[PDB]
Parts: structure tokens; C-alpha cells; sequence
């Protein structure tokens, strides 16, 4: 009716990097490898040679849409990839090595992957997997060497290349996610969510990510492109300092103080193995002010144990189905005088949905429970960084959304009149073990429950094809639970 | 083919809105209205009244696409017509009061608005251009009250309307610059210009807007949106304190410590009377954390005063094409540990290009010039929320782009391997006073006009009796504030920036 002005230009994952390299080509990207030893870098570097690398994987047949998949930790390598798969038009498919070699190899098989870009201390997982594979042409080692039979990354760069440019709601990246019954369902993300999506969850509010800010992913960045955190310190500047496989606490305390690592995100597993380190230690981290928490609910004294030493902890949560940020954790302005019991009730709840998010508590039929904080319901979101459906999967998309078009996280939660959302429960009957998911279903096919765990979360407790950690610690399932809520201590 | 699973939802700016009214429905929004009082109101009443002004504007007649025009200053009546306009897939079109009648009866005409929103205070200027209106059928007056002949705001409001979604890329607003040549030109925002405008520019090394904020904008609500400022604000859910048309120092101190405001944007020229004020009373603003300047180049004095209050002063900059954020300051983390004069010399700067904006400062072929703070070019953009045009004008839309799509602003700068950007001239023939645009050649055709430096408003006009031209030009439409300050003679004038040199400190200008 009546057009814009405006020009239409396409949001793009690239932009963030040629940015980076422009204003911020001196910052620095710091890696620990898997042997220990540290890696240096920086933006002007890590740009020069993703442009080696999509002339590099032109030449082994990597074109527009095409999947180009990772099974490797967070590196330089890994973040070269992150820019140049998407810069070059193609969909990075970040798998997760932690899965089972049949849950690796129907993924990859499923994506239709044509590179595969992998760890060298991952060899052995690839090499078994190898023969299940049908359409993996190119194996990458990422690393300056590789075996017979495969290219190393290093030898895999060829020359510079300009990005290729895509209609901003083309594919950009692709993740599988075990977080369901069955088979793994996959999620296609788009440039035009990633980039509004590292915009949004960057504010004060959130994130609050900064040029200053030195940023260390604790998150692996197979989950979820590591919370998308490494393309929003991209998009700011920050320095960033990539831990690799080693997530003990002593080689994180090590990165932190070395490094000066302001800001960082991982699951509650990791941060409750630092936080008793750093207690038994009585060490205290000289620059690490802000720390978030995801992919499993904080416990209360996770979140006390840290303010004791001067850490802010902030509360995420979200899905593979989601980019994955709809809501993040902080104390409104208002509520700060409210006493120190009140706002650590406060801080361990989930927390607010975040810009350009559409959250509600929804009952069956799609009404919106009370806001008492005490009506439970499903949470249901709606946005441009959240999923429509699922890809190659017609049964699974048709159950994804309510009737009004709002997608089922399956999980049962409570809000108040704050604002505030509170995860209480799960309508999936799961399994999530460190931040990894377990099949209860699929376990019982073969009486099995989720415990509450103090170090993981939870744990099977199996009543009477799987890995050592899927295996249950102990020997009409809604009264189980509340039975043995304390089995696990 | 291969598509993404992700949601084809739109962006829209009603979104801010419903947000701040479901998370944060109890913030206020405080404003001072022309006759001194402070009105109160929050951001769930303000979405319960936008959603009324929806349903009263569609009985009046306003569709979709359909422009709505204001004519008014910051309050809550105007943040109410910043969300209902957009939110029902109309077009809102803030119109400068301080333009002659004509540029505003020529502005209106152009945008055929069918619906005028006004300040009471502005009745004698709305009355002596309404004969020269042709396309406005509704006039309302942003009161309780109004007289015959015209609506009254609350009587205009209606039912509660639902909002309407329109295609992001579809316009929301649209603004008039005086700076060009000629007539003024138009300029249309899309929904998903400024929301991604208003995302870019609330990140920490921007604004860094807050939910715990409260702010005032300084900056006029018909000056690009007020920066897009009141979008920002209520993306975050900050407490919002519009001061009306009174912005002298005193009443605005008032708001600043009566509302606890700790954010604040505005033009350098306020910014003078403010810090003027607070040196010569004694008096300390308990508050105030953080204080933008943009519109002109901040002077360095200006930026030292506010420092050595404890206010930060972060520089930025754009145009009514560009949202106008493209531009802003912020000490780089490696240069902290510069001295207070190198660093103070930084912050006088323009600053860095935000997230999705691709600036370069390029020669008259295209080409990037040398980053080493010294050669000369022209600032030249591209992104989401930068023009691509000028609406119902193909002359001004293609000499405003360059082959490769970019858009010229007109503006001469310098940039360095920093990445930091120093606007140093300017290209297009025109003063800047104020924060308000004066055309030379129009002045010079009513013999040469040269911007010359000034302590107070920015630039002030120099012709190269002095009472003799001032009629003659009084008499041609133009207003007191556009007369030159002085006239120097001479015997030629170099035909074809040397007068500019010749008489740089003729106001004692700084
Ligand atoms: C850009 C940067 C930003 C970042 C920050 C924030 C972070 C946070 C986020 C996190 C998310 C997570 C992811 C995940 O996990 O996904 P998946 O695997 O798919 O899964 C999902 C699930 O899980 C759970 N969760 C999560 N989170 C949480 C939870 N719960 C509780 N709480 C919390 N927080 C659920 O269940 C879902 O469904
Ligand atoms: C949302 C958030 C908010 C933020 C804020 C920031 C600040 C920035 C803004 C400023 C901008 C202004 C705009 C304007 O002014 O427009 P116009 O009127 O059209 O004009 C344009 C012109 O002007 C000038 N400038 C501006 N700015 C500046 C300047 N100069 C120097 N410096 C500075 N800063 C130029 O010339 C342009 O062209
Ligand atoms: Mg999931
Ligand atoms: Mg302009």
C-alpha cells in the first residue's frame, strides 16, 4: 500500500566477521587444543582464512545449500567454519560426538552431509562410523596433519574467496536434537535468525556483550552453535578464549585468570565442578564478573554459591528449537529491595522472555493459565528465531504447533505478574544427564524415571546400544518420581 | 529446495509496545506539558489508549498505508500516536513545527496525511496554514479539549482495536529533511528499519539501554523519531520522561533529579545551557550516568564539562535517512590506558559504524581513501535501515546513490586504521544552527552565505545596511532565527570555503 524508503539490504552471519576484521582485526581468539597447548589468533587472521576456506571447500563440490557437518569442540578451526560455511551459502551442521556412533551416523545420513570437518582425537569414532556413512565425500581432519585416507584442514584451505550472498531467510546452519522420543528431529536455521537472535539476547538485559568483554564458551559448540555465543562476541569484538574438550576446573581456572575471561555460559554441571574447585581452593577468579547458567535449571545454591564470590549469575533457557535464547534471567529495578532470600527465589527461576520472543503458559486448548505463579501450563513461543517445524519429518512437524501457529516446548511451567516464568516440569518423558539427553522410552523398550542428581540432574533409575552414562545407577509413572525424589541424595 | 524450519514471523514495532505493557506494565512514563504540569500514566495504560487510538483513527477513516501526521512535542499522547499509528499499518508522519508555513503546509501536502495530530500551544500555526491544506480531513488537538472546528485527542479515541500486521518492509513512519537544495525531501521507515535500528543502537558499546534506565530525550520527537529513541526505551521497558517544548535548564534539572534520570540524549546546544546552568548555580545533577550528543559536532570543551561531573558523553551520528543511527562513540578496551587528553580527544570524534551498518569514506570515484585520519572523503552507507531514495523524487533518488548502491550523505570525513570516523565538512551548501537547517543559496538568491562557527547555537550565517537585507529577506518568508548575524563587504568573491577560513572566528566561535 504504501512502500518504504528503505533499502533492502539482507541480514547475514558474515557481516559480523568482515565487521570483526574491520574495527577489531587486532582482537584476539585464543584456543586450548585438546594436547593443552594454547592457540593464538585474531579476527583479521580467523577472516583471512574462512575465505581460504570457502574457496577450499568450493573446490570439494560444497555449493549453495549444501550441508557441510563438525564433530569437534570449541577452537579456532571450529569458529573459522562458523563463518565460513554460512558465508559461503551453504548449512553448517554442528554434530554432536558425544551421541551414540548409530545416532552420529543416521544424522549425517538424514542432513546429507557432503564434508565433514572432525577433532583428530575423534578419529577413532569417525573411523568406526565411516562404512554407515552414504554420503560424506570429504573428511577433514582439523588439525595441520591427517592419515591416509584423509585431508587435513590446514591442506583443505585454498584461496580467498568473496562470500556469497542469500536471500537473509535461506538456511545457514542445521542442528539435530536427541530431546525427543524416537528418532533425532532436526532444526534449520536461517541468517535472518541467528543474526536477530545474537542482537536480542546481547542486551543489558541479557548478555550484555561488549568490545571489552573477553569471552570464554564454556558451551560446546555442537549445542545449539554453542547458545550462538560465538557469533555474538564476533559481533561485538570481544576477545574470545575457546577451552577445546578440557572442561576440568583447573584448566578453566587456568584460561581464566590467564586470559582475563570476563563473561561466560555453560550447563550447571560444569559450574557446580568449578565452584567446588574454587571453594576447596579458596581461589578466587580476577575478572570473571558475569557468568550464565543454561540448558537445565539452576539450583538455588548454584546461584548463592557464586554471589558469595563476587559472580553474577544470570539464568538462560531455551531449545534446539529455538536458536536456542527466549528468556533470560535479571532482576527488574523495582525488585531490588527486596530482601537477599527473596531475590536468590528470584534468580533461580527461569526468568523473562526476551525481545522479539511471543511467550505464554498455555493450557490444551491454547489458553494462556493464570499469571499467580501457581497454574501450571505448557510453554509456547512464537518469533522469527523459532522453529516452524522440523526437516524431514512430516509427523513431527504436525505436532509442533498449536492450532494458532504457537510451537510446544513440552514444558510444563508457572508465571507471575511480574513477568517472571518458572520451568516446574517436563510433558516429554526424558532424561537430561550433564547437559546430554537420555530416552526413558527407549530405555524401557529394552520402568525407567528420572531421579534428581546433585552433580548431574538427573539420573535413570531403570525398575525392574546404550553408553556407560546412559546406564540407569540404580534399581502411570507420575507417582515413581515423588516416591523417589531423594534416592540420588 | 532446501528451506530453513524457522518461523516466518515479521518484525514490527507493536511488538515493543505489548511487551512493555505484558513484562514491565507498571514503569511510568512521566511528561511535562507546554503549561509546566507533570503528567503521569504507565506503559499498560498507554497500550490500553494506543489500542483506543487504533479503533478512533480507523473511524475517522485511516487504512492502511494511510499517513497520520503530528505536529508536538515529547509527551505521552505522542508515545501513544509513536505505537498506534505503525500498529494499525498506517503511517506516521512527525512533522517539524519550527519550519515556515509553507515547508509545512508544502510537507503535508506531499505525504497527503489525512489526519493532523497537534500540541494546543501550536493552534495559531495549525490555523494560519489549514487553507493551505488539501489532503487533511481530520484535525485533532493532542488535549482534553478543543475548539470548533477541531477534535479533541480524547474525544477521538475509540474502541479497542486489535493491531494490524502488516509486511515488515512495509513503511511505519515517514520524515521531511530541510537539508537539501530545493523543497524538502521524504524519507520512509519500515517496521523492520527501526526495530532493527533500535536493537543495534541499545547494545553496551551503543546506549545501553536498560529496563533499570530512566529516559529523557531531549531530542524533539520530529527529529528522526526522537532518534528512535521512545521505541528503545519501551523495547527495554526504561522508565520514559518527556519534557515537552520547555527545555531550559531549569526545567529540565527539575525532571532530572525529580524522575531520577540516568540516560539522556540531545543536540549540542542544550547540552551548553545545561552545563552553563549547572557551573554557574553550583548545582549537581544526582543522577545522570549517561548523556548522548549528536546532530552537530560535539565541541571538545562540552564533552570535558560533563565529565568532570561524572556524566559520560558518548558522540553520535546520522541523518533523517538513516534512522538515523549509523554512527557512535565508545572508548575502545586497548585505548583505556591513553592519557585524559588523548582519550578526550577520542571522545570529540564521531565514533565507530554500528552492527549492520557498512560505512566507508570514499572518494568521487567510490574508492575507500586512506585510513590514516587525514584524507578526505565522503561518508557513504548501506544497510537495513539507510534510504535507498527519496519518496515521489527519481532526480533526488539517483544523486543521492552511487553506482555500487551506496548512499551518500553529503558529509566530508576522515577515518583511521581504529576504525573511529571524524566528520570534518560538509559537501551540500547549508547551516546547521541549532540543531536546525538554514539554506545559504536560498538566502544567497533573496550575495555569499558561509556557515561560520558559533558558541552557543553551532553554526550562525555570515553574508560576504545590515538591516536593509534582513527585511528584504524577512519579506521572501524567511524567519528571524535564519537572518544572518552579520554582513561583512568586500569588492570580489572568488568564483567558480575560503570566506569560511577568511572569517572562522567572527563569532568567536569554538
Ligand atoms: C547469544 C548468547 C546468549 C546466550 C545466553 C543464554 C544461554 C541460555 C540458553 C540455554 C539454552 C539451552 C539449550 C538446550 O538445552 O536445548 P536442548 O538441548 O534442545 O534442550 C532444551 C530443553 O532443556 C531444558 N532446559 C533448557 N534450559 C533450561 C531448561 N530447563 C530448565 N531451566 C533452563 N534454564 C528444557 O526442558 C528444554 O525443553
Ligand atoms: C535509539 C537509540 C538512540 C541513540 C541516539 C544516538 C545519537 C545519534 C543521533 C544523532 C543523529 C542526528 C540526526 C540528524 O541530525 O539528521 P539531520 O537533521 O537530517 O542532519 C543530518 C546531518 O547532521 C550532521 N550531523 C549529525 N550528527 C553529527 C553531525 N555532524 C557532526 N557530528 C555529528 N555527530 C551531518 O552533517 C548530517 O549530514
Ligand atoms: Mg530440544
Ligand atoms: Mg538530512
Amino acid at each position: 500500500a504504501f512502500p518504504s524508503t528503505m533499502m533492502d539490504e539482507e541480514l547475514n552471519l558474515w557481516d559480523f566477521l568482515e565487521r570483526a576484521a574491520a574495527l577489531f582485526g587486532r582482537k584476539e581468539v585464543v584456543s586450548r587444543l585438546h594436547t593443552g597447548e594454547v592457540h593464538r589468533t585474531t579476527y583479521a587472521e580467523v577472516y583471512q582464512r574462512a575465505r581460504r576456506l570457502m574457496g577450499g571447500l568450493r573446490a570439494l563440490g560444497v555449493g549453495v545449500g549444501d550441508r557441510v557437518a563438525t564433530l569437534g569442540f570449541n577452537h579456532f578451526r571450529h569458529l573459522e567454519a562458523y563463518f565460513a560455511v554460512p558465508g559461503m551459502g551453504a548449512v553448517l551442521h554442528t554434530a554432536n560426538p558425544r551421541l551414540s556412533p548409530k545416532e552420529i551416523a543416521y544424522i549425517l545420513n538424514h542432513a546429507e552431509d557432503k564434508v565433514l570437518l572432525f577433532d583428530p582425537n575423534l578419529l577413532p569414532l569417525v573411523e568406526a562410523i565411516r562404512g554407515e556413512l552414504k554420503t560424506v565425500q570429504h573428511f577433514v581432519v582439523m588439525d595441520e596433519k591427517a592419515p591416509e585416507g584423509y585431508l587435513a584442514y590446514e591442506e583443505a584451505l585454498g584461496e580467498e574467496a568473496d562470500p556469497v550472498r542469500v536471500p537473509e531467510r535461506a538456511a545457514c546452519g542445521m542442528a539435530y536434537t536427541t530431546g525427543t522420543t524416537g528418532l533425532p528431529k532436526g532444526v534449520v536455521y536461517s541468517h535472518r535468525a541467528l543474526v536477530l537472535h545474537s542482537l536480542a539476547a546481547s542486551l543489558v538485559d541479557g548478555t550484555a556483550l561488549s568490545e571489552k568483554d573477553v569471552v570464554l564458551p564454556v558451551v560446546p559448540m555442537f549445542h545449539v552453535n554453542a547458545w550462538c555465543l560465538p557469533y555474538a562476541a564476533t559481533l561485538v569484538g570481544a576477545k574470545q578464549v575457546l577451552p577445546g574438550p578440557r572442561l576440568d576446573p583447573a584448566s578453566l581456572v587456568e584460561l581464566f585468570d590467564g586470559e582475563g575471561v570476563t563473561f561466560t555460559a555453560g550447563v550447571p554441571t560444569v559450574w557446580l565442578a568449578l565452584a567446588d574447585y574454587l571453594e576447596s581452593t579458596g581461589h578466587r577468579l580476577k575478572t570473571l564478573r558475569r557468568l550464565v547458567v543454561g540448558g537445565s535449571a539452576a539450583p538455588r545454591s548454584l546461584i548463592a554459591r557464586f554471589e558469595r564470590m563476587g559472580v553474577e549469575v544470570r539464568q538462560g533457557y531455551g531449545l534446539t528449537e529455538t536458536s536456542p535464547v527466549v528468556v533470560q534471567n535479571f532482576v527488574k529495578s523495582h525488585l531490588e529491595s527486596l530482601s537477599e532470600e527473596e531475590k536468590l527465589t528470584l534468580k533461580a527461576k527461569t526468568g523473562l522472555p526476551i525481545p522479539l520472543v511471543r511467550l505464554r503458559v498455555a493450557d490444551e486448548e491454547g489458553r494462556p493459565v493464570p499469571k499467580d505463579g501457581k497454574a501450571l501450563g505448557e510453554v509456547q513461543l512464537k518469533g522469527p528465531w523459532i522453529t516452524g517445524g522440523y526437516y524431514g519429518n512430516e509427523e513431527a512437524t504436525r505436532s509442533a504447533l498449536t492450532p494458532d501457529g504457537f510451537f510446544r516446548t513440552g514444558d510444563i511451567a508457572v508465571w507471575d505478574e511480574e513477568g517472571y516464568v518458572e520451568i516446574k516440569d517436563r510433558l516429554k518423558d526424558l532424561i537430561k544427564s550433564g547437559g546430554e539427553w537420555i530416552s526413558s522410552v527407549d530405555l524401557e523398550n529394552a520402568a525407567v524415571v528420572a531421579i534428581p542428581h546433585p552433580k548431574w540432574q538427573e539420573r535413570p533409575l531403570a525398575v525392574v546400544g546404550f553408553a556407560k552414562w546412559q546406564l540407569p545407577d540404580a534399581y502411570l509413572k507420575r507417582a515413581l518420581r515423588e516416591q523417589y525424589k531423594n534416592y540420588y541424595g
